[PDB]
Order: C-alpha cells, then structure tokens, then sequence
C-alpha cells in the first residue's frame, strides 16, 4: 500500500498473508481473505507459480512474534476455472485455498463479510485497501499491516480511455487513482473493505496496478469484483 497508515491491530481480522518457503524460511507474496475457519479467498494470480504455500491468520508484523498469529498449511488450491494467467485483463482472478486445519476465531481472526450477489457500488464509494505490500513504486513490504483510504470509480469512468479502457472489465472494482494512495506489489490478492449500510464487506480481490506504477493518476488499483462470483464460491465451498 504506497500512501496509507498503519492499521490498528485488530481492525481487519480477516486479513491473511500467503506466504511461499524461500529457503528455510518463508517469504509473503500475496494478501487474502478468510471467508471460512478453513477457506482464505486470494487472486488466481498469487498461485501461478507452483510452491509450498502457508497461510497466517492474526497477523501485523511480519517480522515480529505478536503473540496472535496462527500458521496454517494449504491443503487444496481451487482457481477460477476460466483464469488465464496469460490474460489477467480478462478477469477470473480469483482462486479458494482449503486450509489444512481449521483457525480458531478471535478478536485477531474472523471470517470477512462477502457483498450479496450482483452488488455494484455507486462511484465514489468509501472503502480501504489493506496489505503488506510495497509502500512505495519499487520500494519495499510493508512490516506492518497498512491500510489505504481508496473510494471507487465506476466502471464508466474506470475503462474509459483515459483510465484503463477495455482492459477493466464490468466483473473488476476500480478504487483509487488519486496519484498518491494505492494498492502495490505484495497487496494482490488481499481485500478491497467497504462500507455498506453501516458494515464493511470485501468487494474485491486485489488484482493489478498500472505496470507504469502503483499510485499513478487515472490507474486506480483494480480488484476483482467478488459480487460477479458469489455463487462459484458458494459451490465449490459446498463441492469441497
Ligand atoms: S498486485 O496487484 O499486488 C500484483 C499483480 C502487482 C502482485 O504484486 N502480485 C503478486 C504476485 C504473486 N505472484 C506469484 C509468485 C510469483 C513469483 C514468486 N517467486 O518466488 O519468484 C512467487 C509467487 N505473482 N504476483
Ligand atoms: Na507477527
């Protein structure tokens, strides 16, 4: 996140870190968010590469013990079967992990409220992004859980030509674009919250940034729109 604050400790309990084995430790990659005690939804993207994954829930510091982490394996990786990783414009960029036990619930650890089928957001709407990603274009990880003030753009201004044309598609969420606060590397994958009617849901999935930067004005972060696959969730939930 280039442009956010530190977030308080338990503001976004459903908030994970995928994390991959790099050496004989672990290296993050990707946000997610716990949607079941053991199921985290993440981009598709975040796992096109084929390594050992872990998963932690109650995290802050990625670099301190907080005493509320708790580390679980990946048991089963369920993509979007229409997900091209050739073809992110296109969309599908969503993908379920089945956790390899289920995480105990708490004030650091709870499941994230979902948008009801085909909810689209007004322009302008208030969310926050949240992550450990790169604080600045070509900078570094986050230590500690950031979140960003983001309010959306509509699809009509999102992929007109002067935003990201026919590369965002009505099934994405564009948040942002003020050339100062942004998703960034290492965000992908995490949660879009916003707030509606008095509660906060996760209505997207992090999905891209401009390649010609994080914050950059007219590029708003695009997130995969979790409305468009409300019931692809729901059956593979039920089918696993
Ligand atoms: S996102 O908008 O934050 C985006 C797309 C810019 C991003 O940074 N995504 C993160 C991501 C994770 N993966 C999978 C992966 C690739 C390579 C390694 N590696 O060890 O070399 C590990 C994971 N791709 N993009
Ligand atoms: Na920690």
């Amino acid at each position: 996140v280039v442009g956010g604050t530190e977030a308080q400790r338990n503001s976004w309990p459903s908030q994970i870190s995928l994390q991959y084995r790099s050496g004989s430790s672990w290296a993050h990659t990707c946000g997610g968010t716990l949607i079941r005690q053991n199921w985290v939804m993440t981009a598709a993207h975040c796992v096109d590469r084929e390594l050992t994954f872990r998963v932690v829930v109650g995290e802050h510091n990625l670099n301190q013990n907080d005493g509320t982490e708790q580390y679980v394996g990946v048991q089963k990786i369920v993509v979007h079967p229409y997900w091209n990783t050739d073809d992110v414009a296109a969309g599908y960029d969503i993908a379920l992990l089945r956790l390899a036990q289920s995480v105990t619930l708490n004030s650091y650890v709870q499941l994230g409220v979902l948008p009801r089928a085909g909810t689209i957001l007004a322009n302008n709407s208030p969310c926050y992004i949240t992550g450990w990603g790169l604080t600045r274009t070509n900078g570094q990880l986050a230590q500690t859980l950031q979140q960003a003030y983001l309010p959306t753009v509509d699809y009509a201004i999102c992929s007109s030509s002067s935003y990201w044309g026919s590369t965002v598609k009505n099934s994405m969420v564009c948040a942002g674009g003020d050339g100062v606060r942004s998703g960034c590397q290492g965000d992908s994958g995490g949660p879009l919250h916003c707030l509606v009617n008095g509660q906060y849901a996760v209505h997207g999935v992090t999905s891209f940034v401009s390649r010609l930067g994080c914050n950059v004005t007219r590029k708003p972060t695009v997130f995969t729109r979790v409305s468009a696959y409300i019931s692809w969730i729901n059956n593979v939930i039920a089918s696993n």
